[PDB]
């Protein structure tokens, strides 16, 4: 395929996850453009995802620049998954044309799937279906208490600084805050991790502290840290929480599947 000439701006595609990366059974295929995409059937279209074991799939657009494909269900362990986004030479729209192709291979690890159940303040490890950890766990405070539902794990840090300054509470205030944190695994974009929580090892399994992330002790979290992958799932039960949006960028399996195949 060629490509054509345009006084409209091209437009490069980004996949996600990594080439040739293991990823958990709840990583999606993430398909970013650079430019909003005026043409989504162009788009998905040219977009050509194989599986093997053979699964069928769907696509869903969390905003007008990224696109997200998955499974009805979480991947089969051991899946290997092949992404062609052949976009060089696509109209998307408007005079839009797509700047190159990319493709990724991706395979599926263990499956691992970590529930924090607020009735038991337990966070659950299960790995292929057996328990392989038990962690006493403090979620958020009534009052800023961590959302319920299906959050899918994404980057790591072995230190990373926590601070209310950055959604606007400063640090000097009385409920503003500047932490230290060892161990860190988000699994939110809007900002929910697990991680070391030193401060509350004797409210872990007992009374909820938080702002609203997973705290554990240091110990549980360094092993959350070294052993859980991103695309791997935790799932957060009965909290007086909401339910975590399934546009937040990790919050793909929150939306029902007729609502995700419907597309948009
Ligand atoms: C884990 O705890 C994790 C963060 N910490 C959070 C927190 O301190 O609340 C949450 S993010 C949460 C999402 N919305 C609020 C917020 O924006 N509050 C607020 C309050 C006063 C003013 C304003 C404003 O002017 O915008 C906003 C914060 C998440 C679980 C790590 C990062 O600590």
């Amino acid at each position: 395929t060629f490509q054509t000439s345009s006084p409209a701006h091209l437009t490069m595609p980004y996949v996600m996850p990594g080439d040739g990366e293991v990823v958990g059974v709840g990583e999606p295929v993430a398909i970013r453009f650079d430019e909003n995409i005026a043409d989504r059937g162009a788009a998905e279209k040219a977009i050509k995802i194989t599986t093997n074991p053979p699964v069928e799939g769907a696509f869903y657009w969390l905003n007008n620049r990224e696109v997200r494909w998955r499974p009805e269900h979480f991947w089969k362990p051991g899946t290997a998954v092949d992404v062609a986004v052949n976009t060089y030479g696509v109209d998307l729209g408007e005079g839009m044309f797509g700047e190159d192709n990319v493709q990724t291979h991706f395979t599926i690890g263990d499956e691992v799937i970590a529930t924090a159940d607020d009735n038991t303040k337990i966070l659950t490890v299960r790995v292929n279906g057996e328990v392989v950890k038990s962690m006493p766990t403090s979620m958020g405070k009534d009052s800023t208490p961590t959302a319920n539902g299906i959050y899918i794990v994404g980057s790591r840090y072995k230190h990373i600084i926590m601070d209310s300054s950055t959604y606007g509470v400063p640090v000097n205030s009385p409920n503003g805050y500047r932490t230290d944190v060892d161990w860190a695994t988000q699994i939110s974009y809007s900002g929910v991790f697990v991680h070391s929580a030193p401060w509350s090892v004797g409210a872990q399994g007992h009374t909820n502290t938080s702002h609203g992330c997973l705290n554990v002790s240091p110990s549980n979290a360094q092993w959350f840290y070294d052993h859980v992958k991103r695309g791997d799932i935790v799932e957060v039960v009965n909290t007086v929480g909401g339910t975590l949006p399934g546009i937040d960028g990790l919050g793909d399996w929150n939306i029902p599947w007729d609502q995700w195949r419907a597309g948009n």
